[PDB]
């Protein structure tokens, strides 16, 4: 059964409840993060609980418990689960916001579920994905607000997923880095602009294994004509192929071979960063 | 009188009302809300609150958890037991889950009551200045619970009341709030296709059309502001509150204005035809 970390108690997820006085209920002030498991280890933990700390400093949120806290409760939590876990941990903003612009009453709790990967069809056939001309805001800050990422989705066609395309600029998916293939290269947004997703470091890496190019630029909509593949990438997804974005075919409208490369190499490399 | 909260078909003591971390307001920012407010202890502008709500709930692609009817009857049932001025904030909730149907089909509801805390009479007197910001409110006819922004933004603000939503420079308007410049004695606002249709906003246009006040309904930009006689902002609890600079501008000869101090006394003399 799905369980909640709370209040210094593991709870089943249904039962678990926050006050309707906190801000992340009535502002949106939160913060929080995805963590999987392979092998029942948790994947680039410590960069994870880093992206954490980083959010919820940059949101002016004093951290309720430390780094080394959080780590137990997660290891604690994905032992209690027995099977490969997807861990959420949330910041909140609680009741206020001091005279010293600090949220200095978070609270705090970590989901744990059982993980769903994407259907295996959807590695083999790919997905669509929807752009908008908008920007996520604070862009390295993971906040909870994802209200774009369903909202916007009214006449998204059936989108796997959105895509934020400012002024025709790809920066990245609501729940993902966004990777384009154009002859042979990688393409993706730097972190200036895109969040500094643990999937996206680990494909960097690979990329430089491998002798393949990467430019860190926002690959534009209009180059999508001359891309061969593109892919989307996040620790529970791990590299799923794009094949439309829009009314616009990736290449020949089916995952490509540098795609199905790099996560077979993804795959095999991972051991090296589970905690 | 304590503050309430109506959840789960009961009034409770607001500290005692609490979500299940299920809720996608929770994990993903899914919420709309609105702010009503009593003069006279009677809710002021309800029914337009509430088809807000609903335009809120329904642009999000949340199906509403009750009738209109039913919010109307709880939030007179809450101030009816508050028996002071009363803040009523309806919220509507994603609920658990997004179908494949794309719509938000277990939505949740609770009504916030509490204590009106109106602005400072200072804030009145010596009015507030604002941080101007190159963003925008994402789906602005929807009012959203996400107000991240307007907190975070306040690492370089200045101590500003409130931020200004300020995209490539043209203003549409406060994170709480409707921007309103005065030039050449009358009015100039956004319109509602870039600013949400704020309560106030609405009063303000008709006590103006009441005036032969002219009202232009166009984004005022940044570079205008040097040329401006004054500013405010509205919002159901804060009426018409004075701006005196915006960013590092003077507006102004940088204290209220008497068109401003003219709008919030018929305002004030004129608040009870919109009550409910
Ligand atoms: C805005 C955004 N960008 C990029 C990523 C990719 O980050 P990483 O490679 O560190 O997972 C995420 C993860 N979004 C998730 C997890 C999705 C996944 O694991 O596939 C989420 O909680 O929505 C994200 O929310
Ligand atoms: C974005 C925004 N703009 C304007 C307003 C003012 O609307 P009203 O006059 O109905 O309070 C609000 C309400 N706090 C708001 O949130």
């Amino acid at each position: 059964m799905n369980l909640c970390y709370i209040d210094g108690k593991f709870l089943p997820l249904e039962e678990a409840k926050l006050p309707v006085t906190d801000l992340i209920i009535q502002r949106g002030v939160g913060v929080f993060e995805t963590i999987s498991t392979h092998s029942r280890r948790p994947l680039m933990l410590t960069p994870h609980l880093k992206r954490l700390e980083g959010s919820a400093t940059a949101s002016s949120i004093v951290m309720p418990a430390t780094l080394d806290e959080m780590a137990r409760i997660i290891r604690e939590g994905i032992k209690k689960m027995g099977c490969e876990t997807m861990v959420r941990p949330y910041i909140t903003g609680g009741d206020s916001f001091g005279k010293d612009h600090l949220f200095s009453s978070s609270r705090y709790f970590v989901i744990f579920a059982e993980i769903r990967k994407p259907d295996p069809i959807l590695y083999e056939k790919g997905v669509a994905l929807h752009p908008i001309n908008a920007e996520r805001y604070l862009p390295s800050t993971k906040s909870i607000n994802y209200m774009l990422s369903f909202t916007g989705q009214r006449d998204s066609k059936g989108a796997y997923e959105i895509l934020y395309c400012p002024e025709g600029e790809i920066v990245e998916g609501s729940h993902s880095t966004f990777f384009l293939i154009k002859n042979g290269h990688l393409i993706t947004a730097p972190t200036s602009r895109a969040l500094s997703g643990t999937t996206r470091q680990i494909v960097l890496e690979l990329a430089r294994r491998g002798n393949i190019q990467v430019e860190e630029r926002c690959p534009l909509l209009t180059e999508l004509p001359e891309a061969e593949e593109a892919f989307i990438t996040g620790t529970v997804k791990e590299l799923l192929p794009v094949v439309r974005i829009g009314d616009q075919i990736i290449g020949n409208g089916v995952p490509g071979k540098l795609t199905k490369h790099l996560h077979q190499v993804y795959l095999s490399s991972i051991v090296e960063w589970l905690e």
